[PDB]
Parts: C-alpha cells; sequence; structure tokens
C-alpha cells in the first residue's frame, strides 16, 4: 500500500522502454531494458533496434527514450510531478524542431506495469535532408550536460518544459534540437504542480562490445535544482 507514488522509487526500479518510429518514410522499433534508482538520481538502459538498422543517430533519440527518476533533494520533494503521477502514470509529448532540417514529433506513456516502469513511445519524422547532419548520420556519439525548465500547466493538470539541446558534429559544428515537451498525469488522481524550477542532465552513451546489433548503452544521471535570478553586473 503506498500513500504517495514517490514511496514507488525508494528503490531500485525495472525499466522498460517500447518505441515505434518513422522517420522520412523509414519505420524501425526499438526495445530498451534497464533500471533506474532515483535516490541516486540514475539510469542505466541498454536499447536495441529491433528491426534492423537505426536510420536516425542514438543521440537523436536519447531525450525521447524517464524524468521520473530524478533525484529531487528533500526541500523539493513537493516539486515532483512525475513520481506523484505514479503508478497510474503520464503522458509526454514533444515536438523536437532540428535546425535546418526536419523535426521529431514524439507521444509516450510513462507507467507502472506490474513492477516495472514502462515508457511506450510513437515518434514521427518528417521534412528531414537526406544529406543533413540527421539521416546523413553526422553527430558524434555523445550527449552533452543540460539543464531543463520546467513549469506548472494549471489547465492541463500536468506541466511544462522546453529546452535546447546542442548536439556535436564531428566537424565541430553543432545542431540544435529545440524540445517542446509537455506532460499531463494518464489518471484522475491529483497530482503534485511543481513551482518553477531546473532537472539538471547528464549521459553517456556506449557501445556492448560483444553486442552486433544496433544498440546503444546509455547512463544517465539527473537530479532536480531550484532557480536563481540572474542579474547583470550594473545591477549588482
Amino acid at each position: 500500500m503506498v500513500s504517495k507514488g514517490e514511496e514507488l522509487f525508494t528503490g531500485v526500479v525495472p525499466i522498460l522502454v517500447e518505441l515505434d518510429g518513422d522517420v522520412n518514410g523509414h519505420k524501425f522499433s526499438v526495445s530498451g531494458e534497464g533500471e533506474g534508482d532515483a535516490t541516486y538520481g540514475k539510469l542505466t538502459l541498454k536499447f536495441i533496434c529491433t528491426t534492423g538498422k537505426l536510420p536516425v543517430p542514438w543521440p537523436t533519440l536519447l531525450t525521447t527514450i524517464l524524468m521520473c527518476f530524478a533525484r529531487y533533494p528533500d526541500h523539493m520533494k513537493q516539486h515532483d510531478f512525475f513520481k506523484s503521477a505514479m503508478p497510474e502514470g503520464y503522458v509526454q509529448e514533444r515536438t523536437i524542431f532540428f535546425k535546418d532540417d526536419g523535426n521529431y514529433k514524439t507521444r509516450a506513456e510513462v507507467k507502472f506495469e506490474g513492477d516495472t516502469l514502462v515508457n511506450r513511445i510513437e515518434l514521427k519524422g518528417i521534412d528531414f535532408k537526406e544529406d543533413g547532419n540527421i539521416l546523413g548520420h553526422k553527430l558524434e556519439y555523445n550527449h552533452d550536460s543540460h539543464n531543463v525548465y520546467i513549469m506548472a500547466d494549471k489547465q492541463k493538470n500536468g506541466i511544462k518544459v522546453n529546452f535546447k539541446i546542442r548536439h556535436n558534429i564531428e566537424d565541430g559544428s553543432v545542431q540544435l534540437a529545440d524540445h517542446y515537451q509537455q506532460n499531463t498525469p494518464i489518471g484522475d488522481g491529483p497530482v503534485l504542480l511543481p513551482d518553477n524550477h531546473y532537472l539538471s542532465y547528464q549521459s553517456a552513451l556506449s557501445k556492448d562490445p560483444n553486442e552486433k546489433r544496433d544498440h546503444m548503452v546509455l547512463l544517465e544521471f539527473v537530479t532536480a535544482a531550484g532557480i536563481t535570478l540572474g542579474m547583470d553586473e550594473l545591477y549588482k
């Protein structure tokens, strides 16, 4: 018996991810599995493209393929919409705009299925350039740190999230990926509507040396933090 969703995250929780995608007509499926530990703000996952070769670079799918595993410090736990929506879960929707290129539109349901936290996703990508950084596979295999800004959506009883990912290109340039995100509870019960805050993300991408399928091994660390009001020197 659990009073609050956050109670479901005191220990290690198994994770499953299932993604079906279609980018410029190229269809694929990805399966992932691993575990999360919110007390540590950690998730470890391995992803397989089960349909064959992934038609886009793994790093472009990284944000798409679990904010409920963030470590919210004690003084911020009342701002944790993600765990509060559990076990029923939440819908996470994004549009991602790659600058001077296509966009991804995604919808995901993140909820418990038995003892397992499951992220099921549909992705549609359109208008990508055949010789651009995405379909041309010009991204480095990494994903730098980033702070994700969160704001309550009172009317939808959820949250809205915007951030810009800077993907490194092998020639030393950057490919911008503008993320617009919203999350709404699946269930009808009350959720915690957060004050404005951040999630700080780190991601580390690797390969299983024994794995011959197209795949990504992913480690994320994510911790919640407050905001500070920037001031220019003049006003200090």
